[PDB]
Formats: structure tokens, C-alpha cells, sequence
């Protein structure tokens, strides 16, 4: 379902040939497929051109996480929040990201921190009320 020029189809198919169930839609100037792959939530961007820039793997949970990560976390002013997302952002040529997304509900606000694998801050958000936290604008 959704729209991606057939030379965009086929490179996603060259990468995950078991892919099924394939959802299209776009981010910015970037083509998104989005399905499950090995029971994860799995998003890949793509330029117009076919050249994979950007893939998301929803693990959810942190027992999924690198131990500097969950370490850090698990230091961090938001340990006692309620985890909503794990993120595992690859590319084709930067470092891996752990994107986490960690509720206080009785502050009544949403963050998202993205950590480098060895569990040092890159960002610190504030996404209450905030749609599209881990999209283009984000990363690319």
C-alpha cells in the first residue's frame, strides 16, 4: 500500500527479500517503507534515486539496548519514567543511534533522548505534543 517509484520497491526488496505486507508513504524528499521484520517495527528512507539513507528498528523495549545505554538510562533523570519506543537508527555511513522515548505522566510530558552506543547524550527533547519525533527532519 502507498506509493515508491519501482526502482525504490525493488532496492527494499534486494535488502529485505522476506518483507511483506510493504506500507509507502514519504518524509521530506525521502520515500518510507514501513513493515515487520524479525517482529520488529522496521522504516527505511530512501533518496528518489534508490539510495537507502536512513533504517529504524522498533525493539520497545531496553533489555534490547546496548549495557552503556541502558546504564546511562538507567542514570539519567528519567529512569523511573514509563519507556513508550526504543529506536535502533542505522545509515549507511554514521554511527548507529538508540532512540528512546520515556513519558512522565506526572509531570504530564514526553522526551525523547538519542544515545550514542556507548551511552553518551546526543539530544535531549521535549516531544510533548510532538508528532514525527524520529522522522527526516530529526536525522537527515
Amino acid at each position: 500500500g502507498g506509493y515508491a517509484p519501482d526502482s525504490v520497491q525493488i532496492a527494499l526488496k534486494k535488502m529485505y527479500p522476506t518483507a511483506a505486507g510493504i506500507a509507502w508513504s514519504q518524509d521530506k524528499a525521502y520515500y518510507v517503507a514501513d513493515f515487520v521484520m524479525n517482529g520488529f517495527d522496521t522504516r527505511v528512507w530512501f533518496t528518489p534515486d534508490a539510495e537507502w539513507v536512513m533504517k529504524q528498528t522498533d525493539w520497545e523495549t531496553l533489555d534490547e539496548v546496548p549495557a552503556a545505554v541502558f546504564n546511562a538510562f538507567a542514570a539519567s533523570e528519567f529512569s523511573d519514567g514509563v519507556v513508550q519506543n526504543v529506536t535502533w537508527v542505522q545509515f549507511p555511513e554514521w554511527q548507529p543511534i538508540v532512540a528512546i522515548q520515556v513519558g512522565k505522566p506526572n509531570m504530564q510530558m514526553k522526551y525523547q533522548i538519542l544515545f550514542t552506543p556507548k551511552g553518551e547524550v546526543l539530544r535531549q527533547q521535549n516531544i510533548t505534543n510532538a508528532y514525527n519525533t524520529l522522522g527526516a527532519s530529526t536525522f537527515l
